[PDB]
């Protein structure tokens, strides 16, 4: 129920205003860029330090294509979840959409179910979304 962020620049940083309660669905839409940059991602965090990232959503372009989840508490990596499906193409807007639920994560490309991801930490102490890489970012909406 919060008014979306309409064409933010990107790398970006910016809040979910009462932080990530269940049942609460967020778009990401934007468009892969042709620089030479071959990484983006999108994080869901505590605050905007981005030394705790509850869910790091982050498509790579590199080694044929794959998709590398993972959760970040106090600066340290925990362990990678990846997908080598990778839903999207440079130059086409993707409608990304995640979906917070009990157990997990449900990331949708394009109304598609394409990871799930089982929440590490709580989702409650997320309050800031974060993007960046070589993504250009057309909106993020709150649902
Ligand atoms: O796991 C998410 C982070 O990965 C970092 O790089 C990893 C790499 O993905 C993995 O293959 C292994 O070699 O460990 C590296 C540790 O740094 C990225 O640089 C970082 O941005 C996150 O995406």
């Amino acid at each position: 129920s919060q008014a979306p962020y309409l064409s933010p620049a990107v790398p970006f940083s910016g809040t979910i205003q009462g932080g990530l309660q269940d049942g609460l669905q967020i778009t990401v839409n934007g468009t892969v860029l042709s620089s030479s940059g071959t990484r983006f991602a999108v994080n869901f965090q505590t605050g905007f330090s981005g030394n705790d990232i509850a869910f790091h959503f982050n498509p790579r372009f590199e080694d044929g294509g794959y998709v590398v989840c993972n959760t970040r508490q106090n600066g340290s990596w925990g362990p990678e979840e990846r997908k080598t499906h990778m839903p999207f193409q440079k130059g086409m807007p993707f409608d990304l959409c995640f979906l917070v639920q009990s157990s997990d994560f449900k990331v949708m490309v394009n109304g598609i179910l394409f990871v799930q991801y089982f929440h590490r930490v709580p989702f409650h102490r997320v309050d800031t979304i974060s993007v960046n890489g070589s993504v250009q970012l057309s909106y993020i909406s709150f649902q």
